[PDB]
Parts: structure tokens; C-alpha cells; sequence
């Protein structure tokens, strides 16, 4: 009766029905964009609130530089980890061997922004424009610099720090009225997509599906459950059991930004402050997708081998950070990580034409990956909290 197993119910037998009906279970796909959407309708204004409370509650900017600081330098380090193992669990199994498709018909797109526009990108002209777009990013700079006034502003910053910190609450608890409808929203989502994917389409891409599920619980395995049980000394077995929701929801929705609500209403009961967690856990959202870094990487090998090209050792390095920076811009929406895998393929010179392979399966892929992105930031929070006095 626990909300989790209701969850669980519902994932099993939504995976059962998409079994029988097949292709049938369409029918249901609308269900599960409702419970979609009505995620979605959160995340902004419960982005916006909850970095301005937390690091309005914290009252310390200098503490923040810490904070922040080591964030940083974490996401960047698992997500070039993950990127490496991408490219080694790629290279060990070859997953694109045995096949070839297709000519180099043309050539790829040119003129993507240069890596300093997009840095320039991240400060909004008008926050207004930026909460109206759903720009992540910028949304999330502007409540950097609104909660450090905060901060600082001090006694007649009462009324606004109040009322943001009654919105926090109050957008919680709308979350916590939408979960009622999750268990039926994720088991029309497992009945569309299982329904969806035949085993047929698979079949030619299993090695490729092994690769990136392997690749995911390696990560998930060695790089954060080490990080838990060797250095912050906490027994990952009760970590995974407390975050089972979020791990879940991820997997279900495939959409990070998405699954952010449910993220930071898990991480209050990790034991983690809440004001660490509110800052970390939006950056995470949006910057942190070493799941996305590795798929990428697995699937610039996957393209390489097949069209006969092999890889010399700077093109691989140049594979690792080009996908670190597409991960870093990738937008927590379905799908996205597919697309910006352009931008790895076109600075090696791989065909583009490789990305029609995987945009059929690409659903599958982004189950795991998204999985992995969510787990990434309250493994983080962990971390960072751990790493203050917790
Ligand atoms: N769907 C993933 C992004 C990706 O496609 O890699 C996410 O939202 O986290």
C-alpha cells in the first residue's frame, strides 16, 4: 500500500500489458503524457523557489562558494568518468562490428555555437523571457544571484524570503498531490513504450542495448557505489532502498527535468540539509548527465565501427571532452541526448547518417541514461553534504 509499490504495481503490469497487446498499446500512450505534463508543470516554479530558499536559509554566501565549487568539479569528474567508460565497455564489445548501412550521402551540418556563446547564454537578458521559455539554465542563475541577495539583503528581505519559502512548500505539496496519479501515468508509459518496441526491432541492435545497459549499471556499480561505501561511509544498499523512487521515475519518464520533482522530494528524506540539496540538485538536473555522457560515447563507437572508420587515440580524447560539453548542454527533455550526439559526431567526421541506426531504439537507451542522470545528483548531494558537516 506504500506509495512506492503502488508505483511498482503499476510499472509491472503496465510491462505486462504492453507484452500482450503489443503494438495495440498505444491506445493507453495518452494516459501517460497527462502524468507527463502535469510533472512537467512543477519543475520551474519549484526550481526558482527552492534555490531561493535554500541559499536565503543558508545566510552564508562564502559557505556557497564551497558548495558550489566542489559541485562543479564532481559533476565534471563523473562526467568525463562515465564518458571513459563509455568509450572502453564500446571498444571491448564492438557493438557496431557486423553490420553496415547506408552511404555518406552528405556532408554534416556545420556552424554549431562556438563553446563561449553558450556560456554567454546561460545569463537571461530578461528573467521573465527565461522562466517563459523553461530555459534551465538561466532560470537557475538568476535564483543564484536573487538567493545571495537574499542572503546578504538581510532584515527587509523578510517578506520575499518568506513568501518564496511558502511557495517551496506549497509546490511540494502539489507534487505530492500529482504522485497520487503516478502509478497509472508510468504504467501507460511502460504498456506504450513495451507495447511500442517489438522484439523484432531489437534484435539487430541487442548488442548495442547490452552495451548501454552495461555501461549504466558498471557506472552505477563502480563509480557511485564506491563513492558511497568507500569514502562517504554510507552503506549503498540503504541509499539505493531510499532513492528507489526517483530511480524508478526516472527510468519510467526518461525526462530528467521531469523527474526533478521527485528528486528533491526523495533527497529530503536521505537525511541530506535541505539547504545543500536545493541548490544541488537543479545544477545536477541540467549540467550532471554522466548517463548521457556515456551513452553518447557508446554510440559514437557504435557509429564509428559502423562504417569501418577506427578511431586513433586524440580522436577518442576528443570524443570525451566534445561529449562531456554535450552533456553539459543537454536539455533534460526525452530525447535530447540523441540529438546533441550531432554535435560529438560531427567533431570526429563521423557520418551523421548513423544517427538514423539509433533514432528507432533510441527510447530504450534513453530509459537507462536518464536513470543514470537522476541517480548522478543525490549521489552528488550525498557526496557534497558528507564532504560538510552532514
Ligand atoms: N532523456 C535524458 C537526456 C538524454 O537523452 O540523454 C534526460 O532527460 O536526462
Amino acid at each position: 500500500m506504500s506509495l512506492y509499490h503502488k508505483i511498482l504495481i503499476g510499472f509491472v503490469l503496465g510491462v505486462i500489458v504492453g507484452l500482450i497487446f503489443g503494438d495495440k498499446a498505444e491506445f493507453i500512450k495518452p494516459l501517460g503524457d497527462i502524468f507527463l505534463r502535469l510533472l512537467k508543470m512543477i519543475v520551474v516554479p519549484l526550481v526558482f523557489s527552492t534555490i531561493v530558499t535554500g541559499i536565503a536559509s543558508m545566510g552564508d554566501v562564502k559557505k556557497l562558494g564551497r558548495i558550489g565549487a566542489k559541485t562543479l568539479i564532481y559533476y565534471m569528474i563523473t562526467t568525463t568518468l562515465a564518458v571513459t567508460i563509455g568509450l572502453i565497455l564500446a571498444n571491448i564489445f564492438k557493438p557496431g562490428k557486423g553490420l553496415s548501412l547506408g552511404e555518406i550521402h552528405e556532408v554534416a551540418h556545420p556552424n554549431a555555437p562556438s563553446f563561449t556563446e553558450t556560456l554567454l547564454n546561460m545569463i537571461p537578458t530578461n528573467p521573465f523571457e527565461a522562466m517563459a521559455e523553461g530555459n534551465m539554465l538561466q532560470i537557475i542563475v538568476f535564483a543564484i544571484f536573487f538567493g545571495i541577495a537574499l542572503a546578504l539583503m538581510g532584515e527587509k528581505a523578510e517578506p520575499v524570503k518568506k513568501f518564496f519559502d511558502s511557495a517551496s512548500e506549497v509546490m511540494f505539496k502539489i507534487t505530492d498531490i500529482v504522485m497520487k496519479f503516478a502509478p497509472y501515468g508510468v504504467f501507460a508509459l511502460m504498456a506504450w513504450t513495451v507495447g511500442k518496441y517489438g522484439l523484432d526491432v531489437l534484435a539487430p541492435l541487442g548488442k548495442l542495448i547490452l552495451t548501454v545497459y552495461l555501461g549504466c549499471i558498471i557506472h552505477i556499480l563502480i563509480v557511485y557505489t564506491l563513492l558511497l561505501r568507500f569514502l562517504c561511509k554510507i552503506n549503498p544498499l540503504r541509499f539505493f532502498k531510499k532513492i528507489k523512487e526517483a530511480m524508478l521515475v526516472a527510468f519510467s519518464t526518461c525526462s530528467s527535468a521531469a523527474t526533478l520533482p521527485v528528486t528533491m522530494r526523495v533527497a529530503e528524506e536521505l537525511g541530506v540539509p535541505e539547504s545543500i540539496a536545493s541548490f544541488t540538485l537543479p545544477l545536477g538536473a541540467t549540467i550532471n548527465m554522466d548517463g548521457t555522457a556515456l551513452y553518447q560515447g557508446v554510440a559514437a563507437i557504435f557509429v564509428a565501427q559502423a562504417y569501418g572508420v577506427e578511431l586513433t587515440l586524440g580522436q577518442q580524447l576528443t570524443i570525451v571532452l566534445t561529449a562531456v560539453l554535450a552533456s553539459i548542454g543537454t536539455a533534460g527533455v526525452p530525447g535530447a541526448g540523441l540529438v546533441m550526439l550531432t554535435m560529438v559526431l560531427t567533431s570526429v567526421g563521423l557520418p551523421l547518417e548513423g544517427i538514423a541506426l539509433i533514432a528507432g531504439i533510441d527510447r530504450i537507451l534513453d530509459m537507462a541514461r536518464t536513470t543514470v542522470n537522476v541517480t548522478g545528483d543525490l549521489v552528488a548531494t550525498a557526496i557534497v553534504a558528507r564532504t560538510e558537516n552532514e
